[PDB]
């Protein structure tokens, strides 16, 4: 939980889509 943590979070969702 952080900036980090929500840096990763967007990143795992576009990486979801491909």
């Amino acid at each position: 939980f952080x900036f980090d943590t929500l840096k990763n979070l967007a990143g795992k969702v576009i990486g979801a889509l491909t």
